[PDB]
């Protein structure tokens, strides 16, 4: 079969459709136009974007497709060098780290983490505590803080301490500034802010790391894994340079998508008070302690099958690329050559009638109550393959502790009844999005 294209642009063929403030929503609606895949060119580019279950689970077939570097991870690179994110999965550095790594970010290493996530998360507590009344909370603006923060603390034992400020801690203006100008070249001075905004991030980075080997001191964060670890194949630890890296990546890309996630389940939440009630209920019945243990959070299942309905309506982490390893046919019916480029579109894979049923509009978590009726490849939130998020139980355990405590201590007013408004950056965000809380008084 031929595949259908969007209206093209003379010689700029379909880029201009990227020239806006929200491309991914742009792109959602194509896909509704011309269905479960279409080509996109731009000036020497060509891609293909994929939005059904039925070509997804091709293109998540690691024998025949890798990831690739496009969009978020090729400009992402200019700031994190060979991190995890931007890193071509055949580069040493890749796997070292992958295998260095992947046991510090397991279900069991939370475990380690859990008591950092817990200081961060009585900070943003106590701060709605301490609101008068007639105040409100603008949710992406405490989410983001308290991501940032949590980062921050659990990667490498620095506080960013964003509560107590209105203007961040230069790092984060850095690594937001510079975040920024990567994804405004999607289109087209400041390249010597960009610059300045990458010496700002390497020279703190570096620092603590050279402060932490002088010190010999052990942690319970990521810094201290780096340290320490040997990858089982090459014998080999992380070079100094490669740890900064690493630690940049964590923070430039977990925070966003994290922060995201919480605010687009408060939206869900908020907007649905059965199901806010029911998430409320098991809060309560399960959070029975002054703060949350990290067996308390794994018991706290509702909450959890919240998250992944949020993060079925709205990925934060919106779309990936993959390349095709050899010549090949995809659905049967598309011919490929090796090299030849996929975007998977999350949002509209997890839009998928044939997958997830004709109210894939509606919020229900209830979705989620027996994940194995999921058919496989169906919900691509964190990607795929040795290549998903290494971040995905880090995310999971911050946002159902984080969503757990929100829901034990307050009740909750969409008092402006807000209209869902979408901003794009690297990631997604319910953009002005506030609400009023009025504490339980349920002390800490
Ligand atoms: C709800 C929050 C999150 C979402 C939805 C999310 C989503 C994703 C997605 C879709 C990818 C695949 C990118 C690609 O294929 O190009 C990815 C990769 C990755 N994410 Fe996350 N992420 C989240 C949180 C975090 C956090 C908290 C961390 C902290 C470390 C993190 C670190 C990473 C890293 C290092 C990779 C690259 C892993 C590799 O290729 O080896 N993420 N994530
Ligand atoms: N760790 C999440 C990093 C991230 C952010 C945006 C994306 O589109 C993506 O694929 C991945």
């Amino acid at each position: 079969k031929e595949m259908p294209q969007p209206k093209t642009f003379g010689e700029l063929k379909n880029l201009p459709l990227l020239n806006t403030d929200k491309p991914v929503q742009a792109l959602m609606k194509i896909a509704d136009e011309l269905g479960e895949i279409f080509k996109f060119e731009a000036p020497g580019r060509v891609t293909r974007y994929l939005s059904s279950q039925r070509l997804i689970k091709e293109a998540c077939d690691e024998s025949r497709f890798d990831k690739n570097l496009s969009q978020a991870p090729k400009f992402v690179r200019d700031l994190a060098g060979d991190g995890l994110f931007t890193s071509w999965t055949h580069e040493k550095n890749w796997k070292k780290a992958h295998n260095i790594l992947l046991p510090s970010f397991s279900q069991q290493a939370m475990k380690g983490y859990h008591a950092m996530m817990v200081d961060i998360a009585v900070q943003l507590v106590q701060k709605w505590e301490r609101l008068n009344a007639d105040e409100h909370i603008e949710v992406p603006e405490d989410m983001t803080r308290l991501t940032l923060d949590t980062i921050g603390l659990c990667g490498f034992n620095y506080r960013f301490n964003s509560f107590y400020r209105d203007q961040p801690h230069p790092f984060i203006t850095s690594m937001v500034r510079a975040l920024d100008e990567a994804m405004n070249k999607l289109r087209r001075e400041n390249k010597r802010q960009f610059q300045e905004d990458i010496k700002v991030m390497n020279d703190l980075v570096d620092k603590i790391i050279a402060d932490r080997k002088a010190s010999g001191e052990q942690s319970d964060d990521l810094l201290t894994h780096m340290l320490n670890g040997k990858d089982p194949e090459t014998g080999e630890p992380l070079d100094d340079e490669n740890i900064r890296y690493q630690i940049i990546t964590f923070l430039a890309a977990g925070h966003e998508a994290t922060s995201g996630l919480l605010s687009f389940a408060l939206y869900f939440l908020v907007k649905n008070p059965h199901e806010l009630q029911k998430a409320a209920e098991e809060a309560a019945r399960v959070l029975v302690d002054p703060v949350p243990s990290h067996k308390q959070v794994k018991q706290l299942k509702y909450v959890g099958m919240v998250l992944n309905e949020a993060l079925r309506l709205w990925p934060t982490a919106p779309a990936f690329s993959l390349y095709a390893k050899e010549d090949t046919v995809l659905g049967g019916e598309y011919p490929l050559e090796k090299g030849d480029e996929l975007m998977v579109l999350i949002p509209q894979l997890h839009r998928d009638k044939t997958v997830w049923g004709d109210d894939v509009e509606e919020f229900r978590p209830e979705r989620f109550e027996n994940p194995s009726a999921i058919p496989q490849h169906a919900f691509k939130p964190f990607g795929n393959g040795q290549r998903a998020c290494i971040g995905q139980q880090f995310a999971l355990h911050e946002a159902t502790l984080v969503l757990g405590m929100m829901l034990k201590h307050f009740d909750f007013e969409d008092h402006t009844n807000y209209e869902l408004d979408i901003k794009e950056t690297l990631t997604l965000k319910p953009e002005g999005f506030v609400v009023k809380a009025k504490s339980k008084k349920i002390p800490l």
